[PDB]
């Protein structure tokens, strides 16, 4: 289809700068398994049959590339935590897409695509913070690129798209905000400045707290889980019964180390709030 | 005895009250399962022997008569939201009195139908919301009748009556400052009405701290119990020894994730507050 | 050497501030483990070898004997509350010299010195809160020292002696805030004495963070070794194996309520604060 032929495209430009950064290997290891998580993601598609998963797939790879494309200018320019964020959102999209795509959405993909592009703008806005001296606002972007990064994680395991939306819809009001906060610092008024700071940093704090309901959904689910295991050993205490019992508890305590690490991160967030 | 005769004409209300809503079957479920708790809590009572646990059974029961007729109110007009607190709290008190009651304390039933009619009155206060254009003053009440449920239900399995005191007089110090807040709203001065309100987010948070240490006080408990029979296990590695293990670690993971379901809704009031 | 002649007098003082309370048993009880543990940890350190460990051992200890004079007078004057903290500084100083000579760390048991006597500063301008009357003061400077307490023990778990200067350098410059919120108190001025008690209470909650990741680092390690026993499990899954996957299972949950006891303290700080 016309739709494919632009995939192949992209996916000529992907390789392209896939190549061009021959210098940087560790950014390289990762800009080959999005060639390879694109391919996969465009014949796991064919395989669905939906044309409309084929086409989200491609809007995400192509704001996937230009964030690789930071991530190279992140090396000889802007801060080194500024790479690893690059790298932190590129990881986090080809997860994100390749689960939402072997769940079958056609929609969540497609708020996938639309949050990473938010996101795209907030790392777009976290540079004007480092010509413009503003390193508070610099980790305002970085921060607010981090809470996205866990709302689309867990988002994609819920396999909701309506929180992506409602996700990306804040992100995006507060990366004008943080636009207008630029706007405010070039043009004094910091009565201005920091009002409009800590709007966002009550955006940021109101992104975490969905992503901390979400994780605890999760965490209900495993409980639930874990629940009929038990009911399950009451009836035949077996000694494969357990070892299994054991698997489900302790992916209950990486879901329960995952909402304690991001309350942890929100609770800093009130810190620099107050 | 006079006391229980009036037991015996508040029961007759509630079955009154309990064949009202014919219409609805799903209020009507809740509606006589309080009729059976209330039955079972006076012949325990009677069994009990103290005459003064059968006096406060009936006052907790009186008020949840109103509570009902609070839910019935709550379909019609009202929110929606507010008919499943009106439920959460019916099913809240009648799964306290009876733990309460199958642990013989004659004076944590008391506070219990203290903090209850306390609660109630919350509830009323929402409604003044309702009417007076308030739904941020809605969401206040509801929020600090959502508190009380939780600090009466971890209460009764702490078995500690001066929590439950301390909880209700906190509800009713945030009541009156909801009342003013009101009163504010209706003549002017938000710079009272502001502060009022929060003055009551500050003291929506006083009490689910209070909450949070005492579910971590039980996670404390059920750590020893685990710790007890780790060292059982040393001593007698069996079958079923671990398969009694494996109950009690689930039996604190629930206790975990409502710790941190506390801490994520206590969270937001922070971020409220700020 | 002549380092360790001066223990040996510092040892002397301990043993005469030890028998001087022959009155109170309590604290004569875990001021004979003081005795007990520079004992053992000045013949470990000879063991060892490094003449440095022997001398910082001894500041620590000379700081410690001058905590437990400040228990003997927490019981005749000051809070009863201050005693209590005074008693957790010295089995908190205790254990982490010994965890900290026993791990073999010249440099961590340093700032372990360090931060004792900087947290012995602290108490001491609790006592100022109590002679001109601030109890509020006092609370600020007990949940100080509270904070010092668990950020000395989790780094020395983590071994990690920079956390222990950081949380230092947070400490004294805290302390010399609330010294200036003191000499304000008495001079009046109350918008220097409440600005000065909130940035107090902002490096309370600084300190507390640290202390929060920090026990999030070591609930990673014990999720990596929860990881590495799951994989052997699955070659073999064998009786005594599943025995010690269950002890490592409570080990987390252990630390887990930690970290859930920590941020239960920490979000109180920010009601505080806010």
């Amino acid at each position: 289809a016309i739709a494919r032929a632009i995939e192949v495209a992209r996916e000529v430009e992907k390789v392209a700068q896939r190549a061009e950064e021959e210098g940087n290997p560790d950014l390289r290891d990762s800009a080959k398994e999005l060639a390879r998580a694109v391919d996969e993601a465009i014949e796991e598609a064919k395989k669905q049959g939906n044309p409309e998963l084929v086409e989200w797939v491609a809007r995400a790879a192509k704001v996937a590339a230009e964030v690789i494309k930071v991530a190279i200018q992140a090396e000889k320019e802007g801060n080194r935590d500024l790479f690893r964020a690059a790298l932190e959102l590129v990881r986090a999209v080809i997860e994100a897409i390749e689960e939402a795509v072997k769940q079958g959405n056609p929609e969540l993909v497609e708020w996938v695509a639309r949050a990473a592009k938010v996101a795209a703008e907030v790392i777009k806005v976290a540079i004007q913070a480092e010509k413009e001296g503003a390193r508070d606002l610099f980790r305002l972007a970085l921060e607010l690129v981090r809470a996205v990064i866990e709302a689309i994680e867990f988002a994609v395991k819920l396999g909701d798209p309506e929180m992506v939306e409602r996700a990306a819809r804040i992100a995006k009001t507060a990366a004008e905000l943080i636009k207008r906060a630029i706007r405010a610092k070039k043009e004094g008024d910091k009565d201005q400045e920091r009002e409009a700071k800590k709007r966002v940093t009550r955006l940021i704090i109101e992104l975490t707290l969905m992503v901390l309901k979400a994780s605890l959904d999760l965490l209900r689910r495993i409980l639930e889980e874990l629940k009929e295991m038990l009911e399950r050993l009451e009836k035949n205490p077996d000694k494969d019964v357990i070892v299994k019992v054991l698997k489900v508890i302790v992916k209950a305590i990486e879901a329960s180390v995952d909402n304690q690490r991001v309350s942890a991160d929100n609770q800093k967030m009130l810190a620099e709030l107050a």
